[PDB]
């Protein structure tokens, strides 16, 4: 997370970390609690190569990473068959934990939006996570979880913003539209916070509008952060959700 | 270069080796004198960003490279405007030297293909550079220009290996048709020789069927280097090149 | 530390850790609470070269690094003004501490030993600190106090072992009469251990015998841990330390 | 070497490379020819620890590293007996190749000084090698062998000038007898150098008066290039060199 701060302790239930079996179970991705039993991610975080199912685990909301650890096997990864890269689109996942969570006021699921839902250039959206701080400026000990406000850009304005100091033709779209622009030069997601949630506030309810995906750099000119936009994947991601 | 040998000093007269300025001029991609005044690389070597042209500078066959540099300067940068990234394709360049060279017998130029040529198993097929030896292993130093005879792979069959060990959907092409597949687990291309020829002799004739473009790691299992299919850009090329 | 295992939270109330300001308050060596006042450590952990005051904390013992950081402001650090290097000797600093510490059951100071107190081999002897696990191996995060049980090597012994598979004259002292070694290939202290301490149990209570200073690389065979011999230095100590 | 120059191809013909096997033949110290089957270096490049003749080449003068290597093998290594770091001293070492060199020109050995020769303050005297450029600034490729004058400073100015900064007793000898000092904050040896000779033109004969040893990094305030005083050693050196 460039920018923001650290999260309080009662916000953004729903996230969870990414964990890589080696000399620690290392973070490697973040996540989302969509229901008691399943974790949303991206599907570069898990793919396109498959991986030992053995050599990863979920961790729910914690405070500081590697303090209070409490590590989770997952039964089944789920990776959006259209997924190769995240510039080609389709980063998106599906953890199914071994057993369901027991859910309570600290750790809680976040809400899918509706099929029709978009966000509005400048809506009020989060996103959070134990990502770097900058371009190559990993998060320090005791790697607290951050959270920073970021603007929505509409997809035209961002795939615009994409072209500019760079030889892609006018007419080549970058931004895609199963994909979702927010943040600007001090404001972004950056390495580590891949799979993490985008979190927009509609009508009081705390809807998940994106997936962290990609971009150019962390905070960079002309390059916002690019998400997997949610309600593209909803059918999908209902086909093994309840 | 990933197995094979050096290359002897009258083999490859097309060879090229992009140079960035720095600490010094140094090697970052490939390249191949189509026209005594056009260089042909992979535009993920120059782009899909727009970079100073002061900062770039093309070296001509080099035995060993930084021994005997004679820099030249670049007048124009052409990029595919379908580039954006390798995998998505349209992986070519061209570079405008500022002033045409003069063509011998140890630098001279190499022949296009006819749009027909398809390049099929068997072929008798070379890549050359002074990229990586393997993975994360740098060509150590006096530098040779290294070759490798490549064995050709059907597109087809070479989708099908990139399918193997990832969860991208069989119905998923990876391998698209603006790409060609060359090399195995101890003859390929790696990292530094991006840009650079794959060459097949066809009726006596030397002819650059592939522009060295990407792949999973350097001779991995069931992961065939991918190459740009020259043919498939012949009309773009000839748009700018006599 | 190099085997041994976590401390449990009652054990080494005198452990210190010395950070440095940066992007974070970075653990770079050990210490001990010798003195409600004063930290006894190592100088090749302060010196030779003088470091700015402003830019050194002290932390109290904690069972997890970084996690519960309450940071001290040091006013002298004083160095022996024999040291320059380690493999010479003299290599022992007091840091005063600003104000004095409110000394409990938790955080509490070791006990020096009295001047003729040898520490011959077979003392059960332990090495604290939250240093490597073994060479180029990082403690990994949450980054809990180690312990290791050490096995006491006399002086001569040890000498003599430095000079196996070294060209070193037999009759060149390596391991000077100010030193102390402790370990073996299984059991050691390591890069940032050093300045922390070595304390043996004698007649019901914790001395400590040494502070860690060097060796050859962790746990590597005929190099055992080299500390700085604490009775060799009681009179220094004692100028300073009430 | 800091500052200086890239060194004309007739001058330092007693200039040699020592090699280590691995990927490949990689320049780890410098030496000089002083008989035509002895090469002067440092103990530190090939001590305190004793390791196999077979990992070890010799590489006579090359304008340009790696370039035209013809690698030499040696029968002996011979490390001054007193040795076990550069700061204690003695850091001297005798490597006996397996075969004598054919003197030329362009390749031939070096004189020593004889015991009465003092280099004092004003003395033209160089240091050659392909050492770094700067601290942390490697020389870049072709890797040319370059040249730096560098003032002589005397031993009690040099000691003194090494306390300046530290916590050193100013009655504690850091510079010894068996040193020497030369160069500032824009003339040094650096890493890589080491090994290497510092020569001075004496009555029209080069004279080798110092082989690079250590310092505080190179060319830092008050921190100048020390080096092994060949005169303390002539009689070791005569032991066993005709
Ligand atoms: N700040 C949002 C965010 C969140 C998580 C991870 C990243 C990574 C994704 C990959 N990275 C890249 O630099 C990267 C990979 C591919 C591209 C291009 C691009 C691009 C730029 C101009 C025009 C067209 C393009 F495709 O950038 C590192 C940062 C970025
Ligand atoms: N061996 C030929 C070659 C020549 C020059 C440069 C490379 C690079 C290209 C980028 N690299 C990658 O590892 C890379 C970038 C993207 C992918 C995937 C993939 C993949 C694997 C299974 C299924 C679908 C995929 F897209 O791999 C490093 C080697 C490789
Ligand atoms: N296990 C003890 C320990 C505790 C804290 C820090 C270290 C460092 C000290 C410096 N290191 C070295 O490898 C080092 C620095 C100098 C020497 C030599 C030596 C030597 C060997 C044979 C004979 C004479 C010698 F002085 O080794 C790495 C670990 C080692
Ligand atoms: N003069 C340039 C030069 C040439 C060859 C090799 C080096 C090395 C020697 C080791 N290095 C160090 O930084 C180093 C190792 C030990 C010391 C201290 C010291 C010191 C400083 C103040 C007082 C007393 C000391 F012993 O410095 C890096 C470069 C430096």
């Amino acid at each position: 997370i460039v920018g923001g701060q650290e999260a309080p302790r009662s916000k953004w239930p729903w996230q969870v970390s990414l964990r890589v079996h080696g000399p620690y179970w290392m973070h490697f991705c973040g996540g989302s609690l969509i229901h008691p039993q399943w974790v949303l991610t991206a599907a570069h975080c898990v793919g396109p190569d498959v991986k030992d199912l053995a050599a990863l685990r979920v961790q729910l909301r914690e405070q500081h990473l590697y303090y209070q650890d409490q590590l989770l096997p997952v039964s089944r990864i789920i990776v959006h068959p259209q997924f190769y890269t995240a510039q080609i689109g389709a980063d998106i996942a599906l953890l199914e934990l071994e057993e369901p969570v027991k859910v309570s006021s600290h750790v809680h699921t976040v809400t899918l939006p509706p099929a029709s839902e978009t966000f509005p250039p400048g809506m009020p959206c989060w996103v959070t996570g134990w990502g770097d701080v900058d371009n190559d400026e990993r998060l320090p000990p005791p790697f607290p979880l951050k959270q920073v406000k970021v603007p929505i850009m509409e997809n035209h304005i961002c795939d615009a913003k994409y072209h500019l100091g760079a030889y892609t033709g006018d007419d080549v779209r970058i931004v895609r539209d199963d994909m979702l622009c927010a943040g600007n030069t001090r404001r972004d997601s950056c390495q580590g916070d891949s799979g993490g949630p985008l979190v927009c506030k509609v009508n009081g309810t705390w809807l998940q509008a994106g997936v962290v995906s990609w971009g150019e750099g962390c905070a960079q000119p002309n390059r916002p952060g690019i998400y997997t936009r949610v309600t593209y994947y909803l059918d999908w991601i209902h086909h093994y959700v309840p």
